[PDB]
């Protein structure tokens, strides 16, 4: 016989299917880590050497996308043994996360981009997909070559750039270095084909969107660019990042904080208060702080049973509604052409498998592929 499997043939069958938005029992031709086919009952033998996969069942969703990790580690708030460690393959593919955006968080000192940068391409080789933000809390940021724009131009895997304000551990930026920071960021990202968006972490400050909403005026940069994440870290906050996503902008909201505004209690008001859900999007800030991801898996859960939102529609936030942000194509939706990022989950959304470009990450709810030091 001729030898096929070089194409990495697989057909995930007989699983209902929410690529987010609700397809039936649809089956999912793989090849060559490409989404090559979905359309209802499709051959076991339509391909060569197919692996082929009985979902019967099962629920078939995209990855998890999930744009705030501290990669490489982060904290140090509170000394150097306050430094939490760098971010484990399995962790991450067993909380059903497919594509990863790291960054750093206040400690700049003792973790640099270059080290980020070193732990996003490890990433890719083991299997997953990972992107960085450059800069930190600090403004204006330490970058890898020199300028934001440059880094967002240039750096391959650096999609935009991070920063801190409305916080008590900023660096006390000024409307003027935010807002050439931002601008930046943003003809970066028309030259390098990055989303070149701008993420502001939020602190407790009174002044909340303030100093974003000054941006606006001092510059021309698109509200498109603008994400504050941690919005519900704070209700007076949290209404203004309502009132801010209903003016065109998107808001990020950590499933690591449970108060005054839980994650699902979230992305709820945000539904109440009349926001597509397209503007919505959920970030774990894993290994910050230890955080953890399993916050985002069960902020799904908790959506489609203590809250009515429906499977689709509870996944968007942490699907189509990222990539569609990020402009990460082929991602967060299940599509011919579109990565093979899939997760089979239970009728109760309880991850079992995880694919990740093709290649299976979890079998039993247990990463079967690991980082060459776990
Ligand atoms: N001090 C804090 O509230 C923690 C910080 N917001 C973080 O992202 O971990
Ligand atoms: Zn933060
Ligand atoms: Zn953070």
């Amino acid at each position: 016989m001729i030898d096929y499997t070089a194409a990495g043939f697989t057909l995930l069958q007989g699983a209902h299917l929410y690529a987010p938005e609700d397809r039936g029992i649809c089956d999912v031709l793989v090849a060559n880590g490409k989404i090559i086919a979905v359309a209802s009952n499709i051959p076991s033998d339509i391909v060569p050497n197919c692996t082929v996969v009985d979902l019967s069942g099962q629920i078939l969703c995209p990855g998890f996308i999930d744009q705030h990790v501290h990669l490489i580690g982060g904290g140090g708030e509170a000394g150097p043994t306050t430094r939490t460690p760098e971010v484990a393959l399995s962790r991450l593919t067993e909380a059903g996360v497919t594509s990863v955006v790291g960054l750093l968080g206040t400690d700049s000192i003792s973790r640099h981009p270059e080290s980020l940068l070193a732990k996003t391409r490890a990433l890719n080789e083991e299997g997953i997909s990972a992107w960085m933000l450059t800069g930190a809390y600090h403004v204006p940021s330490r970058t890898i070559t020199g300028s934001v724009e440059k880094d967002v131009a240039i750096i391959d895997r650096v999609i935009g750039v991070k920063c801190a304000i409305s916080d008590h551990r900023s660096a006390a930026p000024d409307v003027y270095h935010l807002a050439n920071m931002a601008a930046e960021s943003r003809v970066g990202g028309l030259l390098g084909g990055k989303p070149g968006v701008t993420v502001f972490h939020m602190g407790d400050s009174k002044k909340a969107l303030q100093p974003i909403y000054d941006l606006l005026e001092n510059c021309d940069v698109p509200i498109s660019k603008l994400l504050p994440t941690h919005v519900n870290r704070n209700v007076p906050l949290f209404e203004q990042a309502l009132e801010f996503a209903r003016k065109g902008g998107t808001i990020d909201i950590t499933s690591s904080i449970d108060e005054p505004v839980a994650p699902a209690e979230g992305i709820a008001r945000a539904v109440q208060a009349g926001i597509p859900l397209a503007r919505v999007t959920l970030s774990s800030d894993g290994n910050g702080s230890v955080a953890g991801f399993e916050t985002l898996l069960e902020t799904v859960q908790v959506l489609v049973k203590d809250y009515d939102f429906s499977i689709s529609d509870a996944l968007r936030p942490l699907t189509s509604s990222v990539a569609g942000f990020l402009n990460l194509t082929g991602k967060g939706e299940i599509l011919p052409g579109n990565d093979a990022d899939l997760l089979v989950m239970t009728p109760e959304l309880r991850i079992e498998q995880v694919y990740a470009r093709g290649k299976l990450m979890v079998k039993d709810g247990k990463a079967c592929v690991k980082g060459t030091f776990e």
